[PDB]
């Protein structure tokens, strides 16, 4: 049972810019989609401080990159506090609503694409390399989900019935054509090194076989 929401009209107007717009620049998207991580692994991090049993759906906090050249993805996995139902259709849009509109304003002030992540809303950048963003997350209050948008001003969510994840997000970039880069071992680790060097988890990318 999947039901369709269409997005916030600020945030559809980013996402258009952000497929639209000519920006050789791409690689920032996993600088901010790793940075997201690294913020939900300190939420569930700090939670734990006061209240242990929180970890009890798993200790592990680590990120894992996980290229995958047959199917053209790209994941990003956290064991972060992950997203609950009422994140992925009503908070976060609420909160990216505002951050949207000052970004959008900079962007004619002289601000340049690559600023995104100053006004909260970095998680849109994956559609600078992504023709289809996938999102299975799984919060301790709650079921495991499945967002999913190919842009366009709609997105989806439903109840994901496959491998539970025990607790956190898993990003799942379906690759452009022309962006198969992002997928090779040396520039995922060039691009790691450049912009998440002192992310203070670790960081670990699967290499294919
Ligand atoms: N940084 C932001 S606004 N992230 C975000 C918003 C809505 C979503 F459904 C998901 Cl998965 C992520």
């Amino acid at each position: 049972e999947v039901e369709t929401f269409a997005f916030q009209a600020e945030i559809a107007q980013l996402m258009s810019l952000i497929i639209n717009t000519f920006y050789s620049n791409k690689e920032i998207f996993l600088r901010e989609l790793i940075s997201n991580s690294s913020d939900a692994l300190d939420k569930i991090r700090y939670e734990s401080l006061t209240d242990p049993s929180k970890l009890d759906s798993g200790k592990e906090l680590h990120i894992n990159l996980i290229p995958n050249k047959q199917d053209r993805t790209l994941t990003i996995v956290d064991t972060g506090i992950g997203m609950t139902k009422a994140d992925l259709i009503n908070n976060l849009g609420t909160i990216a609503k505002s951050g949207t509109k000052a970004f959008m304003e900079a962007l004619q002030a002289g601000a340049d694409i690559s600023m995104i992540g100053q006004f909260g809303v970095g998680f849109y950048s994956a559609y600078l390399v992504a023709e289809k963003v996938t999102v299975i997350t799984k919060h301790n209050d709650d079921e495991q989900y499945a967002w999913e948008s190919s842009a366009g001003g709609s997105f989806t969510v439903r109840t994901d019935t496959g491998e539970p994840m025990g607790r956190g997000t898993k990003v799942i970039l379906h690759l452009k054509e022309d962006q198969t880069e992002y997928l090779e071992e040396r520039r995922i680790k060039e691009i790691v090194k450049k912009h998440s060097q002192f992310i203070g988890y670790p960081i670990t990318l699967f290499v294919e076989k």
